[PDB]
């Protein structure tokens, strides 16, 4: 954790995770600020939005914090099995007096798909700067580095890992099955060795290069301890900060991650189009089904589901959302973000 | 932290698992007499081949030992269902020169099946009596408590560690997703919550009152101080002495876990009929794929498999063996059980 903390210009070896939708910068300066590495995620915003968002997060803290895009393979529109979907998904709508959109949008760019997002970054130099589902090119790596930035990617296997090594990039975020969100699986096509955190940090620590930060299921200062003991250098946590009053989670997420529905979580690829682990509700739903059309690409899907949340939460109706968790989500605590950074570092102390 | 080992009556926290046709009398008294908790697994056997093991194990070690037995849901002879498995798996029998079974037979009778068993027990009194797939009812716990063995019950969730605590157990196996072998889980039928060693042996030891037993991924000392921070006060470790001398793994199953096979594993419910954990072949394959026909229960499947593995055999085949391993497999070592244990405690001790 010296060796990381030191790298990275912060105090403790914890990293708020990223979370489109509920990160936002007074979360990543309060983390920040209290002496860990906060985060926001800028996917699915224009390259100067981006900038906007990273030069909030300047104002509310002095200290590094970590800027994440998503790295996916850029989706393949197919206008037919998106109107299969669409026609699939009618009644739903119809539930709650809406027509399904007309039409999808690819409306999470890859960074493999904008040439805007790299120089802005190279621009405004975070501390930090961390990719989801893939990496870039060593050579946007490079450029990265070149400036003040390191890089951080994300991975489910050694395979993945390695990928993340030859990528160059300065520490690996070893996702567990445990992990609340989407799942880090670089090629799902391929299946997904969903292999938990406690085997997984212990292999990339073991039988690897780079630092490793250990993410999934890890709620507090004994899972901190029990990350570093496996090998890891630091902990990457999403859901321990979704309560936080300075996350961008709306009520009904909040009573529902408070709640007995805490108690479980489960795997989905039909909100998205790419499996992600969440507190299940009528958008967890068996794609192999008899009578369910094939599944539209990643993150064509997610529009679909965007445009259903939007009619149901029209009618007071919120059994659609997107409420991700990871496994540890009955740990929960409800806590201003500068109050939880230091509460787990006093458990990290013991 | 010597919550289990007074428990036990044993020096280290350490449980050699219970390993049906790979654990071994000599492999759990070599484990035992270096301070441990070895392991018997007894299913399958009449209960008077199982007191003849019990005394064998005796006849190695003056040490405390544990016993486990499956305590499944007692399976459902299908004829039917079972004809129409055998004929989809027929070109494979074929392949080989050979003929499927006529009948498919309850090759594992569960505790709550076969009532020699407790009494048997009763007799024998091992230090540790366990249970795999189930919790007896309270009056046989406490049968068996009363004579003073302390009762283990292997769980995969809170949920199911609800019920080992309401069966009055001493001791809750807390099974995590990286576990080799057949998963714990007590009615699959209802689904499988699939958590992580990290974030399950964190519930139960935050939220519960019986000591954990720390299970899945487990693969050298880091990873026992790993569970202990989590809160376990013991832990379960079967893929770490598979390659043991002592243990009953055939020469293509020690290979096997040696060599690059071991950088995957996957689950398969088509081996036995219960969701378990190996080195992927060609049992390995979806149940809920077009053109597979309905399960026959657990563990009337597993007699089919059988079949086929041993007419696989005899064409020198091994494509269709049982070679179950954890998600640590990469990290296997092959040693003498009592000097496997011995590094464990330097590796623990730090
Ligand atoms: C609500 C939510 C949103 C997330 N959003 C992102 C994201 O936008 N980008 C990303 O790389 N990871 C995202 N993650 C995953 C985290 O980076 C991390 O893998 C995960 O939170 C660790 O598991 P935990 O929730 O048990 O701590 C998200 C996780 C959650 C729960
Ligand atoms: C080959 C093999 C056989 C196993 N047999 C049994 C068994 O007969 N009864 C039981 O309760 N658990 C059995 N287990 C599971 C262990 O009790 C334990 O949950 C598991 O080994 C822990 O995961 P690990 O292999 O990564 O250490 C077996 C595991 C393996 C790998």
């Amino acid at each position: 954790t010296d060796r990381f903390t030191r790298l990275l210009g912060i105090q403790q070896p914890i990293i708020q995770a990223p979370m489109l939708g509920v990160s936002t910068p007074a979360l990543a300066a309060a983390v920040s600020n209290a002496g860990g590495l906060g985060s926001i995620a800028i996917t699915g915003s224009a390259a100067e939005k981006g900038r906007a968002l990273i030069r909030e997060v300047r104002g509310l803290t002095d200290k590094p914090f970590n800027v994440n895009l998503f790295c996916h393979r850029p989706g393949q529109a197919d206008p037919a099995r998106e109107r299969a979907w669409l026609d699939y998904l009618k009644p739903l709508f119809a539930e709650f007096g809406a027509e399904p959109p007309v039409r999808l949008k690819n409306i999470y760019l890859s960074f493999l798909e904008d040439p805007t997002l790299l120089p802005m970054l190279l621009e405004e130099r975070p501390a930090a700067v961390s990719f989801h589902f893939g990496a870039p090119p060593r050579d946007q790596v490079r450029a990265l580095q070149a400036v003040g930035i390191r890089v951080l990617v994300c991975a489910t296997t050694p395979e993945e890992a390695a990928l993340v090594e030859a990528a160059g990039a300065d520490a690996v975020v070893a996702q567990g099955i445990e992990a609340g969100g989407c799942r880090g699986v670089f090629e799902p096509e391929r299946g997904d060795a969903a292999i938990g955190t406690l085997a997984l940090v212990r292999l990339l620590a073991a039988r690897g290069s780079l630092p490793v930060v250990a993410a999934g299921g890890i709620m507090d200062g004994r899972g901190i301890r029990a990350a570093l003991e496996l090998g890891a250098s630091a902990v990457q946590m999403g859901t321990a900060f979704v309560l936080c009053p300075e996350s961008s989670a709306n009520a009904a997420y909040r009573e529902a991650l408070k709640g007995p529905r805490a108690a479980r979580t489960a795997l989905t690829v039909t909100m998205s189009g790419r499996s992600a682990r969440g507190l299940p509700n009528r958008m967890f739903f068996d794609a192999a089904a008899p009578g369910v059309p094939p599944l539209p690409d990643y993150p064509f899907v997610y529009d679909a589901t965007k445009a259903l949340q939007t009619a149901a939460l029209a009618r007071g109706n919120h059994d659609f959302a997107a409420q991700w968790a990871g496994q540890g989500a009955a740990l929960a605590r409800e806590l201003p973000a500068a109050e939880l950074l230091r509460t787990l570092v006093e458990e990290l102390r013991g």
